[PDB]
């Protein structure tokens, strides 16, 4: 069957792991344990296709990011995650996208922009600002909450749909 290799990237603490674990394991991780490099694999049916998701959950903390580029280079699509209550994480997205372009050696890489923690009201990134960023990259913007599950399946499945367009 088809395997989709997804890679989740973004600044430390934005909820990359919590999103991936909510998708795969159906619970919310409340604590913050910084990631080095973890992988998850699950067979799912997406738009009627039985396929295998292979998801790489990467480090956002600089200290734990050694060799992240070597993990990223295998990816077929990238979830570029920021938190809607973390303006710096949103600003960081451009540098993650530049890194993606470098590791894939391409200006045309399947990606989705994800604004996580949308259950929180300390919003400093308005939807329209992120919509505009995503538009400049030619990709969709989706908001998620790893805590409530809002948008979680949609974000990952949208990334699969973006890979299918390439
Ligand atoms: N309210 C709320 N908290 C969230 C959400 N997603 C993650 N968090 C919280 O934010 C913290 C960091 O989440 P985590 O998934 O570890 O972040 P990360 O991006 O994987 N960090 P790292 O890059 O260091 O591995 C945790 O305390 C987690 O519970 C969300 O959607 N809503
Ligand atoms: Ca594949
Ligand atoms: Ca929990
Ligand atoms: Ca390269
Ligand atoms: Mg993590
Ligand atoms: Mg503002
Ligand atoms: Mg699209």
């Amino acid at each position: 069957m088809t395997e989709y290799k997804l890679v989740v990237v973004g600044a430390g603490g934005v909820g990359k792991s919590a999103l991936t674990i909510q998708l795969i394991q159906n619970h919310f991780v409340d604590e913050y344990d910084p990631t080095i490099e973890d992988s998850y694999r699950k067979q799912v049916v997406i738009d009627g296709e039985t396929c295998l998701l292979d998801i790489l959950d990467t480090a956002g903390q600089e200290e734990y990011s050694a060799m992240r580029d070597e993990y990223m280079r295998t990816g077929e699509g990238f979830l570029c995650v920021f938190a809607i209550n973390n303006t710096k994480s949103f600003e960081d997205i451009h540098q993650y996208r530049e890194q993606i372009k470098r590791v894939k050696d391409s200006d045309d890489v399947p990606m989705v922009l994800v604004g996580n923690k949308c259950d929180l009201a300390a919003r400093t990134v308005e939807s329209r600002q992120a919509q505009d960023l995503a538009r400049s990259y030619g990709i969709p913007y989706i908001e998620t909450s790893a805590k409530t599950r809002q948008g979680v399946e949609d974000a990952f499945y949208t990334l699969v749909r973006e890979i299918r367009q390439h």
